Formats: C-alpha cells, structure tokens, sequence
C-alpha cells in the first residue's frame, strides 16, 4: 500500500526546523512533539485546511509509492495563502480568511482536489493523547465531528479529526463479521452438498481407521462455539457406525473417505473464515486474565468470566478499552490506515507495554505504525526501528 | 387472543350517553366517533393518566376472556380524582391536579400497577386522521413518543400515542426478518447435509420420470431470488445424467430418491421461511400497478420497477405508504395488537377503497380489527359488520 | 385573464411522461394512486408564481408550459459536462442560464436576478393560490396570511421536499380582515352616493316646482330600508314617513314630492345592493352549506369598526374562529373562487379534507356559481365531488418509459 | 378617574423614608440628584399597571399606595425566618402572599394567578403609560406599538436594571395609525350625519315650502367648504351654488328654500368640526411648537387610506419618520395628554430632554389646555418647565434613617 516515507518541515513557528525520513514498518519516536504528529495527522487525512493555522514556510510530504506533496504558506500584500503543490504540479491556492470564516464551497473544493488526484487512498487513525477523559465525557459516525469540534475548541483548531474507533463500533463490526462469517459458512455448505453427492453417484460404478478419523473431526465440531446451530455429528457417527457393524465393499470405504473429507473441509473452511476473528480475539486474549472475549451462537458478542457469566465491553476501564482500541486499529479487520497515536503508555501495566509492539507487529496486517513514546518499556526490543527527533533552532 | 366486548360510556361532555356492541373481528364503526376510538386505545395501551384531561363520570370495558376495567372521575372538595378498578377489585387512586403538572413518581407507580396485574399484553396501533403530516415530519420507538408529543399538542392532551408503524421502521423490519430468515435456512442446510448421508449409508445396505422430476425441481431452484449464493443446480444435474449415459442397482435408485426429497425440502424450508415476507408482498403488489415492491441480496429492500432500477420505499406517494402501513399492521409479522383505524379511506382510489379491508382480512392475522369511516365504499358488501352507534 | 391551456411534462424522475390539455374555467382531476397528479399541481404552482429557483430540487429533462395568451416558458434541465443546468426559455427568447449548485446553496444575487428577470417580463400578475392537502393540520400548527408566510412555507417545504410551492391559500384572518376593509369602502361609496343624491335632489326639485298608489309604495320601502342589515346606523324612515303623511293628510308640487321621494330611495337601495353585492353573495353562498347558524354583519350604533361572526338564531354572535375545521375549509375555499380575492387560478389538492358527504355534492356547484372567471384546478378520489361535472373530468394516465 | 393622593413610602433601599402628598391633577416634582425620585415614579408605574412582579427586585419593608377613590394598595416584603416574601393587600382585603423565588424564576401559573386577580377587582381599566427619560436613544436604537414590547422591554431592562415598568409609551408609528382610525371613525360618523341630514332635509322643505344676503352667506359657506382639506373626496359645493343661482336669475318659497340649505350646510360644517375637533386641537397645539413645518393631513386622490405626514410650505411631503427625536418627543407627550388617547395616568420621567428652552417653557401650557382630566407627574430639575404652575410645584426631602 502507500506509508509516509520522509516529512521535510521549514521555520514551523518561525523559529525551528526539522526533517524526518522514515520506514514503511513501525516507526518509535523518542525525545514540540503532538505538533510533529498533528501536522503527519494532517496530510494524510487530506485535511489541509488546517495549515492556515500554523506558522511556516514548506512543508514536503513524500510517500512510498513515489507521490510527494509541498505545502507553503506565504504572505503577500499583507494576506496570508496556502499554495499546496503535490507531485504532478497541480498547484492549489486559497486564502486563509475563507477557512476560518468557514468554520465558525470551500471544504467543497478540497475533497474534488484531494479524491481526483487520489491522495485520500490511505486513511489515517488519530489517538489523541487525552482519550482517556473523552470516552468519559462522550458516555451518554455521528461521534466525530461532535467529539473532534469539542476536542479543537478544547486545544486549538489545528487540531486533527478524532477517527479512532469507539468500542461500540468495534462490537458492532464484530458482529457484521460474524455475519458474513456465517453466510459464507451456509455457501460452503450448500457447495460441499453439492459435490460430495457427484463424487460418490461416479465411484459407485467404480468396483476402522478411518471410522476413528471421523469420531475425532465429529467430536470436535461438537466441541467447537462456531458450531452453534447443529451439534450432531457424534449421534449421526453412532448411527453410521451401528449401520457398519451390523453386516466390505470398495464403494462401502468410498463413502467413509467423502464423509471424512467432508467433515475435514467443512471445518478447515470454518477455521479460514474466522481466522480473522479469532486471531483478534486470541491477541487481545493475551494480555487479559480476569476473563476473555469471545461470542456466543442476533448472536451476543462480549466478555467471558470462568464463571459464565456474560458483561457488556463497557465494563472495562479506560486501560483496557485504549489496548482493545489500538490492538484493533493494526488489525486486518479495520481499515487500510496509518496508525497515529499520541502516547500509548496510558493506564497500561509494564507488562503489557514490553509486548504491546510484539502484538501489533504479529498481527501481520502490513498498515504502517508511527508511536511517539517518553516510557522505555514501549520501545525496548526494538532500538533499531527508533528515530531520534531533534529539531534544528534559528 | 384478548378483543373487546363491551363499552358503556356514562355521560361524558355531561350530554352524551352512549354504549357499544363489539365483537371480535372487523367491526367497521359507520356513522362522538373519533371520541369512542381515543377512549379504546387509552384503555388497551394501559394509558389510564390520559383520562385526566377528559370531563366524563364512569367508563366500563368488557374483554373477551371476563376481564373488566372500571374508571370513575369522582369529585371531592373542587377537585377531581381518577379511580381505576380492576374484575379482580384492583383499586388506584390518584388526583387529577398533580397529574396535570408532571405532564408537563405518578406515572411511574401506574406503569408499575399496570405490569403487575398485566393489563399491557395486547397493545393498540392508532392509525389517526393526519397520519400523511406527521409520517413526513418524522422522515425528514424515539419517533413513537416524539410525534405523539407533537400531536397532543396540537389536537388535544386526551389524544393517545401514536404508535403506528413507519415505512423506515417498516423497512428495517423487512431487513432484519430476511436476516432471520437467512440464518434459518442455513442451519437447514447443515441438518440436511449430516441427515442425507447417513440416508445414503443405509441406503447401501439396503438391496426417467425421477431425472424430469430432478430437472424441473433444478430449474425452479436455479431461478428462484432466495438462493443468492448458490445457484449451479443445473449443473450438477447435468453432471448426474451424464454418468446416467456412461453406465440398474437398487443403490443408484436409493441414491436418486434421496437427491430428489433433498431438493423437495430445501425449496419447501425456503418458501416456508419467505413466507411471513412473501404473502405481505403479494398482498402489497396486488394493489400497486405501475411498481413492484421486491428483495434482493448484504440484502436490499425496495421498489422494482419494470425497465429494472430501483429506487429505496421513501420515493412513495402520500397514498401508498398509508396502504403500506395499514397492510402492514395486519399481518403476521407485525406486531400484536387491536389495531384502530381512523377514516382508512384518505388519499386513496375507490379501486383501493373496496379491496382493503378483503385483503386485511384475508392475511388472517387472527386480530380485533376496528376501522371508522365516513365512506360506503371501504366497508361495501360488509353490511354484517356494521356496528351503527346512534 | 390569463388561464392554462397544455402543460407536457417529459421524463419527471427519469420514468414517465405526461400530456394534459386544460380547460379555462375549472379542471376536476383524477387519476390512479401514485399516478403523479400532486407533482402535476406543483408544478403548475412553481411556473405560474414564477419561482423558477424550485426547479433545480426535481429530476427532469424538459417541461412546456402553455398558457392562454400565447407564451410557451419552456425550462429545460441538462447535464451537459457532467454539470447539471436550468434553462428556463421564454416565448420572446431571454433564456437564464444558471447552475443547479447556485440555486441550492442559496435556499438553506440570484434571487435578485430572478426578480429582475420577473417583474422586466410578463411572469407575475397572476400568483397562483396553493390549497396542500394537509391544510386542515396546517392551520392548527398556526394557532399567517396571503403574503406574510415564509416560516409557514419553510416550515412545509421542510417536512415534504424542498420543490413543495409556497403556501398561498388564505388564512382566516387574512379573510375577516378583508371583509372588514370592504365593508368599510362600501360604507364610504355609500355616503359619496349620498352626498351627490343630496346635491341633486335639491336642485332638481327647486327649479321644475316653477296620489294612494304612490304613498303605499313609499311605505313599502320605508319599512324595506328599516328591515335592512345595512342601515344599522339609521333605522329612522318609518318615522319620517309617518310625518310628511300627517302633513299630507291634514289639507302639483305634491306630486313632484311623491316622486323625487320614490326615485331617491330606489337608487340608494339599488346602489346599496351594487355595493354590497360581492359581500352579501359570498355570505349567502357559505350559508348555503352551514345549518346550526349563519355569518352576518352588525352594524351596531355607539361604537365602530364594525364585526363581522357567526351569528346564531338565539341572537349570540361568536367570532370567526368558534368554526371547526370542517367549516374552516369551506370558508377558505369559498373565498378563493370569490370576486373579493384576488385574481388567480385557485390550486387545490384535496377539496375534501374533513368534510361531510353532502358538503362535498355541492362544493363545486356554489364555487362556480360565484361566476368570478378564476380557474379552478382540484384533484379528486370521491366521485361525490365530481359529479354533474363529467364534461370537466381529466384523467391522468401517465405514459411510462 | 383614578388619581394618586398620598405616598408613603418607607425604607426603600433600607436607607431613607419619604411622604408625598399629590394632587389630582398636576404634580410637579423638583429636588436633587440621588433623592429618589426615579425610583418614585418606578414604584408608581409598577403598581397602577398591576405588574406586580417587578417588586421582587427591590428591597425595602412596606410602600403605602393611595387612590383618590378611597383605595389603600398596601404592598409589603418581610424576611421572616429568612425568607422573603411580597404581600399586596388592597382596601377589601384580599392578599396574595407568594415567595420571590417564584417570581425571579418565572421570569427567566403565577402570571394567571395575577390576572386572575387583577380582573376580579378594580386595579386595571387605567394602563398608566410610562415615558422614561432614555426613550430618545431608544427610538434611535429601534429604527413598535404599545402592546408589541416584549423585545425593547428586555433590552432596556438589561440596561437599567430588572426593576424598569414595561415600555408602554405610544410610538409615532401606532400614534399615525390611530389617527388613520380615527379619521375612518370620523369619516363613518359623517356618513351616519349624512344618511340622517338627508331624511331630516326631504321633511323640513316639504312642509315650509306649503334674497340677495343669504346668497353671499351660503356662497361664502360653499367656498369654505371647499376649502376645507377635510372635504377631500367631495368639493362640488361651488359648481351646484351655481347652478341654483343660475336658476333664480332667470326668473316666498325660494326664500324658504335659502334659508333651509343655510341651515342644512351650517350644521354639516359644525359636525365636521365638532367630529374633527380633537384631531385639530391636537395638531393645532403641536404645530405651535414647530416651526420649519407643519403636520396635517391629506385626502389623496388615490383609492383611500388618506396620507398623514409633514408638509413643509414648498409643498412636498414627507413621512412622520423624517422628524428628529426632539420633535417625535414632543408628538408623543401631547398624544398621551390628548384626548384621543386611553383614558390612563400619564408617566412622564423628564419633559425637558432633547427639547430647546423655548419648547420647555409652554409644554404644560398646551398639556393643560387640551382639558384631557389625566394625571401627569413630571420630574424636573430647569425652573422653565415649572414657572406659572408654582401651586403645583412638590419639593422631594426624603427622611433617612
Ligand atoms: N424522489 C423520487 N424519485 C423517484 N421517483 C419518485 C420520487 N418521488 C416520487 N416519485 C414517484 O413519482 C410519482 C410521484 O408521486 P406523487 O406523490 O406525485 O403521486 P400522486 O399520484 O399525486 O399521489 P396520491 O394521489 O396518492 O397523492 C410516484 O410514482 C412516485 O413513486
């Protein structure tokens, strides 16, 4: 996909500079920081209204895939502009009194600008460093303009738009998965039916081991949550073998080897479709102890105790939901994106800080991650990947 | 299920006396009317604090299973005082003056009163007469108690709750029953699938007109809308007749009965799971002419019109979401109720006028139905049903 | 004046066409449910008022509109480089090209060059009066007049589309005031004819100077202007007739007496009824419908501004708005095909909206018999309303594509 | 009517006393800055409208409020146990006791419990109208009537404090359209005396029927009545003069014939004047302060609605919005003390803002003379709005305790 690769500012607040090249994979930023990240935040989301808010001079933004996008902001006449220039050379010129007018056609004209030249492709998920108080304050996609205007109106309109995903969309998505999950399941079946009848009706005419085989797949299905709306198969197993007993042809092991096949696929492709899901869910599994998440066969999706008894995922505390939030933005479930958070070490136990990075790596989704963390715990391991930011001061 | 019986309104607006013969099924109210219907729904929601802003003496509602309900707006000292008494002498008082105030603790304690002894089993659809304003105000449970906020407002704070169903509310319904309905026929499939093997393996120790019969049942498969995700069965018989070419055991026979049954009950749970859907939809096709209201599969919900776009069930003139609606709340699939109809007949065809009330009761819903209209033409031929109040 | 006489629709939504040819006087539609007439009405508002900016919010490809005088405003609507325009054409050829962006943005200059092109052409001088089909709710949640009505008209576009035509019938009030505004120039044209009377029945009599019959006449109507509504402030012509016959009777120039007396209360009664004639047909055609009570006048001594309400036959009046809605929309509609209001084309959706099945055997029957001119436009379902009038029925069958 | 007696106050602001003595008539009220007198004229106000709740905003222990009708309104706020309540009782006895933490939550039930009060008993019928000394800038800011307030009252009261009476004070704007009314009820009372002259003339001849002085007379008359700028919709009295003339020329009863028109045209102009009177008085009394123009009227050659505006002796016209505040005061005072007004107190803080020493000194002069029988009460400080009224003049010492 397309990752920043090299951000080249000029005299941000007209006394500093910087220049950054990064890598595709995760990037530690160690050391004017929020900043650095708001205006990374900024670009790739395509919001560039928000650089009539912030003194500069140049400000290049080159990617992977070749693209490159400078900005400049330069004063003539005494007015202010914005003259952003990406790669090909289409130029683009408004004055910074419209934007902030609008704010308390324009807007208009970024996105037809920003979606003809494709620079929106990549997302970018936004983790502001003050989460913690504002999934309180939101307790109560219609929560991200609302909670972003509170949040800029908080800390300045330079601020970037909050995209994070709230817990309950992260429910709701698992459920939508398991869905689809399902009707895939239900499309296998019927194709599975369909061929294995084909197969046997040929090799008719074609003149305990494997009865072992199909007890350890059938007991298995049974013992498997995916299967929560036929557990059978041992009983069906018992008949077959009661049928076996009771009297060897060719076609006899024939129909034996496409009843193991079938079992065989049937769950392999069970177990292709809820990888996913459960690769997820066994990540987030790995910091937990108290309980651990999983579904149940409208169908519910929430935290298990040992004792069986259910809770909704706004039980948690702010310390977990940051972990379930984050864990689930490196997913493959989400979004195409690049991973923005402000500071992760938040309400987080030093354990789960010395692998929180081992996690989201081995999800293997490829989004690019970019962590700006003070805390040595977050970023031991991996001194290599680290990137040092010491702006140069004229 | 629970209907009405028996009204015996006693002297309300201090110049009106009236009672009323019900029965179960449709009582079409011919012809004070809009006055009898507010009072039936009031009684049925549970909604006793409304009758707080209605000047009357005493109200008696018979059931059909020997229920009865008692309310007397008695006066003591200048002030009047609501009494609710219950077949089972379930007496709660309350004054009329505190309740005007929390209107705009009591209304709790009478919700309590009314779970208690379960006087909210069956609800009340209102269908009122300016149903068309307020449907389109709320297009733009929450749009329920907010319009019917709007609505007391505006005609008077002894009008019951609007609670009939929205086309929006009438689409997600739709979604999440073929939803529903999706999930049923996959663990069909999965039943079937374990079930017809172990037919099968019986079938080997057990020693053209069946193929046509395979190959019709195929086509019908193979062209039905419900299977929108897999649909080579075609194919596959194609496949079976051609090793019916290249090779008579009594397995091969087995084996043939036990594809054609397979077939059989798939199509049969298929159409019996689209079938609190489908019947809705052939009662709402039969009515309209130049549309055609129908399902694709995520799944869609909307108008299929003959060239073949679409367009979503909000594109509806003013005179056939009111039909949707109506057809709608007696049908198996709505929810129970006494529906109360106020003039069915606005904004629609003399053509529809006649066929409406054939088609809602023909849906056999098994609910009291009670519609008041001033035209001949909704209730024509039903000269039984007619309940004259005088 | 100015009536429809074609209106050819073409690809309303991208689905079907229409071709409807009207009639001057009045044009009773029906049609099959969600067959496209209410769109037909609306229309027929928008071209008619001039307010061109609605017609960017419907999806359409071109719509004549004929009128009786010969103009033929054609508006068509293309997407020509991806860009969607309007281009309304009038007979002498002064197209205005806009964009359909502009006319959007602007709802929630181009105003001001819509009222230019308007008022510079022959657009205006009708103002077509738009009766919706939830009136009857309307009037509830406006408790407005003929020209004070932009929060009730954005209020209506809000809730059923923003091509919906602006809310044009006349409220109640608007009708009771007036009536009290004609009431008070009939009272002035009435004393103008008495003063010109007086002038010249003092000379006329002064210079020619130099019977039972008559008397029994002079009698008839001296009792006739005692018995009439109108001389409220003057009830006093049997008193001075019983004079001038004592001086009769206690004992040529008595003869001219007799008459000029006979032609001087004749002409002030028969230019009492001129005046008063639009008022008291209106009163008389909406009495025709009420039965519990009639709407009078009183001209009541010792104060003015005189009150027009219900007057009932115990002698209690009650103001305008005692009325149901029932007798509401009788009132409004009934004003609408008067010669009081002003001269338009009065568009109706539902001219059957909470009333009764007698009132509708006779709605249109005192609507036309007012004999104003005006074109009538309502949309029908009862064949109560329509019928004595099959001659005048238009049926809408929209060709689809 | 109803007029201040005696005042006594006591402990406003929980500082000073005072005791005042009125008269019926005329108060003229002089002291010093600081004394409390605003504040007097405040609690009048408050209380002749019956707009209790304002008294939740000032603190004090009891205020005494005396009629010249024997009423003793005795308002009184008490902390007992340290809550504070307002307890008006009248002369009957009927107190109304209620906290004031109602009263300054309801601002931000207990508005029908005072007008359930009000109308039982006889505290209204009188709506003091109240000028106060800021209304020249608030004219400017507001370019209303003296019932369509609520939004110039909430501005003013912000600015002055949550104690200031509503704004009842009759705006140019309602002062033109009653004299529009009442010249409609001038002209509909001319009408009537037609209608009855006409009946009472044909009766008066027709009996005396069975030279050259009374010619000059009724000439002189007719002329005069052409001249007359309230005949603007009737001026043939020179063309049929005339005529008659004409026919005795050519050529006992003629003479009965003179003297009966005589008659007959004498009492039509006394009536005019007699209908007109207040009118002319009142701009008769205006116009002795105005120099550059003068306001009168005009009866247009239009359909109606005759103009009222300023004239300047060019000859044009000009709208009573052209006028400075200075003038626009002057207008509005001399309405209130006219009688075409409400019969009322009049409420006046300071006669002398904005207004040329010259103006002060004959202010009064034209306010007693029209003979209305209101009270006024002036608060002044120049010695030129007191002088010839010193029986009259009341000196403000307030008693501190
Ligand atoms: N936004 C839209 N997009 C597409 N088709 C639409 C849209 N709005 C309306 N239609 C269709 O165009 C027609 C317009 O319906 P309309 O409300 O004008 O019908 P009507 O005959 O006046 O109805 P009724 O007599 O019931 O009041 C209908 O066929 C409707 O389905």
């Amino acid at each position: 996909i397309r990752t920043i690769s090299k951000i080249e500012l000029s005299k941000i607040h007209n006394r500093y500079n910087l220049t950054v090249d990064f890598f595709n994979d995760l990037n530690v930023i160690h050391g004017g920081k929020s900043t650095l990240i708001h205006v990374i935040a900024n670009i790739v989301n395509g919001d560039f209204i928000r650089f009539a808010f912030l003194i500069f001079e140049e400000i290049k933004a080159t990617y992977s895939d070749g693209l490159k996008i400078v900005i400049r902001r330069d004063k003539i006449d005494e007015q202010s502009f914005i003259s952003v220039t990406l790669s090909n050379g289409k130029y683009i010129k408004f004055a910074v009194g419209e934007a902030m007018a609008t704010v308390r056609m324009l807007a208009m004209d970024i996105d037809k600008f920003v979606k003809e030249n494709e620079l929106q492709k990549v997302r970018a998920s936004y983790f502001p460093a003050f989460r913690t108080m504002l999934e309180a304050w939101s307790s109560s996609s219609f929560y991200n303009r609302k909670a972003s205007a509170f949040a800029r109106e908080l800390f300045g309109q330079f601020l970037p738009s909050i995209n994070y995903p709230s817990p309950m969309e992260i429910e709701d998505r698992l459920r939508e998965e398991i869905r689809r999950a399902q009707l895939g399941i239900a499309a296998y079946e019927s194709r599975t039916f369909s061929e294995s009848f084909v197969k046997v009706f040929s090799a008719l005419f074609d003149n305990g081991e494997l009865l072992k085989e199909i007890e350890g797949l059938a007991i298995a299905q049974d013992s498997s949550i995916k299967n929560g709306y036929y557990a059978e198969y041992s009983k069906v197993y018992e008949e077959i073998r009661s049928l076996i007993n009771r009297n060897v042809e060719n076609s006899v092991s024939g129909a034996l080897v496409v009843y193991r096949d079938a079992l065989r696929d049937r769950q392999d492709y069970q177990e292709k479709a809820f990888s996913e899901i459960d690769n997820y869910m066994s990540s987030v599994n790995s910091f937990l102890e108290d309980k651990e998440m999983a579904y149940d066969f409208y169908p519910k999706v929430g935290l298990k105790f040992p004792d069986g008894s259910w809770s909704p995922i706004r039980v948690l505390s702010s310390g977990e939901r940051q972990l379930l939030t984050m864990l689930y933005a490196a997913s493959k479930m989400g979004d195409d994106a690049i991973v923005l958070i402000d500071q992760p070490e938040i309400s987080l136990h030093i354990d789960w800080q010395e692998d929180l990075l081992k996690r989201m790596l081995s999800q293997l989704s490829g989004r690019q991650i970019i962590v700006c963390t003070h805390s040595p715990s977050i970023a031991t391991g991996y001194e290599d990947f680290m990137i040092n930011i010491s702006p140069e001061f004229i």
